[PDB]
C-alpha cells in the first residue's frame, strides 16, 4: 500500500493515534487528527504541523477524507463514521495498516479472557528459541511501533474492536480463547455481534486454534485445546498433545486450570508457527505472570492481598473465583464501569459465611445488589479498602477483581492496580 497524495484522517490520539501519525509522516504524508475528547493524551507530542480537531468529530474533515484510520475506541456505528462508509470512504484501523506492511508471520490472539497471557507466553516461546520477536497490539506497544525489517515473528493481541476494522490479516496461527459477555455498550446486537467481530481473526488464517470447551470460539479443520478434550488437553496435571505427555505443570510458575488451558493455547499457536517445542516448553517453566493478573502484591500477617485489576469483565472475575481457596474470609472488591454487563453469573460464588463484598464506581449499587446482606457500597476503591482493612483477619484474602472497566475513575486498569497495591501495603502492615 502507498498513501502518497491521500487526505488521511485519524480518529483518536494517545500512543496509538501517535503511532499512526508517525506512520504517515515517515511515509511523506501529513494526516489530520480528531478526538471526541477535549485534551486527549499525546496532544502534546503532536508535531505542530499536523492540524487537530478536538472535543468532537469533524464531519467536514471526515467527508473530505480518502482514508479514515479509526481508533478501536470509536464505534464504526457512530453516525459520523456510518455517513462516511455510506459515502464509500475507506475506514481502517492501525492493525490493518500494520498487516499491509508486515514482512514476517503474525500470530493473532483474541478472547474475553487470557489474551494478554497467551500473547506474552507465545512471545516468550519465540524468545527462548532465539527468534527476533515483536510482541504488542492491544497489549504493550501499539502494533505499528513493532514494524521492523529484522523482525522474524509478530505476536499480536487483538481486541474485538481492532478486528472490526481489520481486513488484511492472514495469520499463520490465530485463536479466539473464549467469548463471554463484554463490551455490550459497543455491541447493540448482543453477544453474537461481539462474537462476530472476534470470528474475523480466522479469515485467511493458516491454522485456527479453537477452545473445544467453548463453542462460540468456533468458526464455520481447526486445531483445538480443552480440559478433557481437544488436540491439546489436560490429563498432578500434565499438558498433553494428542495423547502424549509434554509437561508436568509443577514445572510452571503459573497455576490454576485456566492458566493451564492458556498454556495449551500458546503451545498450539507456537507449534503452528513452527517454533521448536523444547524452547516453547521451556518458556512455560520460566513465565511468572503479568502485573494486575491475579498478582499477589502483599502476603503479610496471615493475609494475602491480590491485585487482579486486569479482571475487567464478568468472565474474568469468574476465573478468579472458580475453585478459589480461602482459609478465612474473602474480602472481594468489585466496581467501576460494567459496560452494561449482566453481573448475576457471579452470584454463584458469593454464598456462605466467609465472603464480604466491597462495591464502588459507576456500577457499585448494581454489584452490591448481588448479595446486599454481605455487601458494602462506596464511591471509590480507596474508601472501600479503608473500610475493609480494619475487618481483615489472619487467614483472610483481600481480592481486587472488579468485573468492570476502570475508565469511570482511573486512567486504565494498571493505575487501578497500582493504587490497590499502594493501599494494601499501607493498610496491610502495622
Ligand atoms: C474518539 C476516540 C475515543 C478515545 O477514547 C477511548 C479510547 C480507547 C477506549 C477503549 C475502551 S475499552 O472498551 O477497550 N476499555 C477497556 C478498559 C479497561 C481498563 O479499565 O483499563 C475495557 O473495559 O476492556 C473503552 C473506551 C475507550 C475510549
Amino acid at each position: 500500500a502507498d498513501y502518497q497524495g491521500k487526505n488521511v484522517v485519524i480518529i483518536g490520539l494517545g500512543l496509538t493515534g501517535l503511532s499512526c501519525v508517525d506512520f504517515f509522516l515517515a511515509r511523506g504524508v501529513t494526516p489530520r487528527v480528531m478526538d471526541t475528547r477535549m485534551t486527549p493524551p499525546g496532544l502534546d507530542k503532536l508535531p505542530e504541523a499536523v492540524e487537530r480537531h478536538t472535543g468532537s468529530l469533524n464531519d467536514e474533515w471526515l467527508m473530505a477524507a480518502d482514508l479514515i484510520v479509526a481508533s478501536p475506541g470509536i464505534a464504526l456505528a457512530h453516525p459520523s463514521l456510518s455517513a462516511a462508509a455510506d459515502a464509500g470512504i475507506e475506514i481502517v484501523g492501525d492493525i490493518e495498516l500494520f498487516c499491509r506492511e508486515a514482512q514476517a508471520p503474525i500470530v493473532a490472539i483474541t478472547g474475553s479472557n487470557g489474551k494478554s497471557t497467551v500473547t506474552t507466553l507465545v512471545g516468550e516461546m519465540a524468545k527462548a528459541a532465539g527468534v527476533n520477536v515483536g510482541v504488542g497490539g492491544n497489549i504493550g506497544l501499539p502494533a505499528l511501533m513493532l514494524l521492523d525489517d529484522e523482525c522474524e515473528l509478530y505476536v499480536l493481541e487483538l481486541s474485538s474492536f481492532q478486528l472490526e476494522t481489520t481486513s488484511s490479516l492472514q495469520a499463520v496461527a490465530a485463536t479466539i480463547l473464549n467469548v463471554t459477555e463484554d463490551h455490550m455498550d459497543r455491541y447493540p446486537f448482543g453477544l453474537q455481534q461481539y462474537r462476530a467481530a472476534k470470528l474475523r481473526i480466522y479469515e485467511n488464517a493458516k491454522v485456527c486454534v479453537v477452545n473445544a470447551d467453548d463453542a462460540l470460539t468456533m468458526p464455520i479443520r481447526c486445531v483445538s485445546f480443552g480440559v478433557n478434550m481437544g488436540d491439546y488437553h489436560l490429563n498432578e496435571t500434565w499438558l498433553r498433545v494428542k495423547g502424549e505427555k509434554v509437561l508436568n505443570v509443577k514445572e510452571m510458575k503459573l497455576s490454576g486450570q485456566h492458566n493451564y488451558t492458556n498454556a495449551l493455547a500458546a503451545l498450539a499457536l507456537a507449534d503452528a508457527a513452527g517454533l521448536p517445542r523444547a524452547s516453547s516448553l521451556k518458556a512455560l517453566t520460566t513465565f511468572t505472570g503479568l502485573p494486575h493478573r491475579f498478582e499477589v502484591v502483599l502476603e503479610h500477617n496471615g493475609v494475602r492481598w491480590i491485585n487482579d485489576s486486569k479482571a475487567t469483565n464478568v468472565g474474568s472475575t469468574e476465573a478468579a473465583l472458580n475453585g478459589l481457596h480461602v482459609d478465612g474470609t474473602l474480602h472481594l472488591l468489585l466496581g467501576g464501569d460494567g459496560k452494561s454487563a449482566d453481573f448475576s453469573p457471579l452470584a454463584r460464588y458469593l454464598n456462605g459465611d466467609n465472603v464480604r463484598l466491597y462495591c464502588f464506581g459507576r456500577d457499585g449499587a448494581q454489584l452490591a445488589a448481588l448479595r446486599p446482606e454481605v455487601a458494602e457500597q462506596t464511591e471509590t476503591m480507596e474508601q472501600a479498602m479503608r473500610l475493609l482493612a480494619p475487618r481483615v483477619q489472619p487467614g483472610d484474602m483481600v481480592l481486587l477483581s472488579p468485573a468492570c472497566a476502570s475508565l469511570d475513575q482511573f486512567k486504565n486498569f494498571e493505575q487501578r492496580g497500582n493504587e490497590f497495591a499502594r493501599l494494601a501495603k499501607e493498610l496491610g502492615s502495622h
